[PDB]
């Protein structure tokens, strides 16, 4: 049952993820970041992706799928600059990875191999994932040392 | 004839826009801002073929069109920073998105639907360019904060 | 409101009216061996049906119950004589299909049927389009039936 | 400087014309005129395209460029048939090369090698322009002698 | 004899400017700017390549070359930003285009008109180069005001 509710669980996290993410490219398209704010918007649809995923398999294997509320993503009251967004989608990424390897955990203890397998390619694409989210914020922190010049950059990249 | 005597002033308003973003590509290409000034001409062009819609569709419905005096432009005066110049076309959309509101409300009373059906496109593509132009300003702005750094991105963007 | 889907109704019969006055003209047209004037007019009822067509679709969709009507004999061939009279006619019908369309956008207004008024759109468009251009081919013919003659020799152009 | 001047006022009088041709392709378009109104019309932005030639040369050259309002267009008020429009845009056309004239004297006085040059496709694209605007009207004129048959050809053209 | 001195002038003046050119692209070369260079280079050649047409155009004419000392290059002595020598490339376009407009007006004196010709499209495009040698040494002298960013626009454009 304990594995069973973890399965159920990673959907909620993923869609509220999800959410997360809608909430940060909101935020930069009203601040007029739009370079920033269409890279929410693409990994906002990503996460659904994952939590379709999840569901899926779930429905496959009889793994019973039972929705919750997706949470109102609420971070989105202390942003007031680009750099407090990408950090807490860097903690958001961190907490997705955290979900996954707990999962794997239950999946191991109970010799679930099919639900191990499952989840091996998740878990490499969260390596990539905080990597390269990582390597953003390390990027805008230092441009915005400089007025104006991370705008520079949401042009050219992005 | 209230409806009939707004409807000839869209065409007004619509040269006069024309003629004030000719105005701010003089002002830009003057001052060696050729991105700028480029994106200023093409879209003087746009507000020209905005008001011959409206002669085009007057003409069909039968509102007689007189063509008035287009005002000089006289925002070129005050202008002496890339920022001045954004300001001032900001203004002119808010301001040509109360003309065709007026308009479109003078239709309303008159239960002109075929004036109401045509302003459609009009009052959408209106909410698209004040977002796009508000967050040209908003760049400028931001950018223009560091010497030279504005410079950089007429070339980049543009 | 009954009433707002009896005048839905009565869109429907007034567009399939038009297509048997239509036909009408094409008659006496090939009749009278303007063939050109003919093939225009066969087409245009073609098009008035397929414009009936489209509201009993809209109908159906909604839950608007249609009752089709008889579609009356078209009366004024009998009194057509020259060219002239029977784009005056058409002028006539054209006026009248948009009067109706007016009436049934003004009980739409007033029951806030959003939907049914955005279904009417197009035709509102569409109707000051085909005024201005029926308008224009009786003042074309008017003008060029002073000469004897010449009103045939441009059947065969247009 | 007469020549800045004469610069500044060449815009305006191209951009003056584009309104002049938008009246026409009204007053035609009214008139069921069709063919002729889409005529205009085309001439309408080509004049602006001429203005916004004299613009970018301007800019160039560092010849200081003040927009100033363009006129109302009033001949419109007293047209009653087509002769009378491309009458009064053959006689538009007229004002636009004697304008073009005067400026090339201005530049020529001033040895202006580099506006000269700049000017002489703009010599030669009037010529034509007065040619074809003074064929149409002559056309014009002659077929609308006989009731109807300046319609009939509108059609055509 | 004084056009035909003025006439064998200019293709030593197109020469002297093709070295001054060779000059900026090797100072560019050597304190890496390789984009501005790249831009020196080739427009290096392009004056060759006037100073080459000159010379054609005198032999269809019977107008006797004689090719003077093409003098060193000496004001990348005086260089030592991108801005010095920017703004003598504009000098130089500026003496290429008086040397031009003298020339034109000995032909005038000498009813010349194969020469006027000749010279028209030559009068032309130096009011595009100066323009645009113009615009890059004003970009160059903005972006330059802040430590580090023109290096980044060499980059970027060019
Ligand atoms: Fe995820
Ligand atoms: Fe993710
Ligand atoms: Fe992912
Ligand atoms: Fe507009
Ligand atoms: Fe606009
Ligand atoms: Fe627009
Ligand atoms: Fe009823
Ligand atoms: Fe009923
Ligand atoms: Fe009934
Ligand atoms: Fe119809
Ligand atoms: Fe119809
Ligand atoms: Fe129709
Ligand atoms: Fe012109
Ligand atoms: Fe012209
Ligand atoms: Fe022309
Ligand atoms: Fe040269
Ligand atoms: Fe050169
Ligand atoms: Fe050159």
């Amino acid at each position: 049952e304990e594995l069973l509710d973890l399965f159920n669980r990673q959907v909620t996290q993923e869609f509220t993820a999800s959410q997360v993410y809608l909430s940060a490219s909101i935020w930069f398209d009203q601040n007029d970041w739009e370079g920033m704010a269409a890279y929410m918007l693409a990994h906002s649809a990503e996460e659904r992706e994952h939590g379709l995923g999840f569901v899926d398999f779930a429905n496959k294997r009889n793994i019973p799928i039972e929705l919750q509320a997706v949470p109102a993503p609420v971070s989105c009251a202390e942003w007031s600059s680009p750099e407090d967004v990408w950090q807490s989608i860097l903690e958001l990424e961190q907490a997705n990875t955290r979900s996954l390897l707990n999962l794997a955990e239950a999946a191991s203890t109970c010799h679930d191999f099919a639900v191990m397998a499952f989840l091996n390619p998740f878990h490499l694409q969260q390596v990539n994932e905080e990597d390269k989210i990582g390597s953003i914020l390390a990027k805008v922190t230092d441009e915005n040392r400089t007025p104006g010049l991370l705008r520079s950059l949401d042009v050219v990249s992005f």
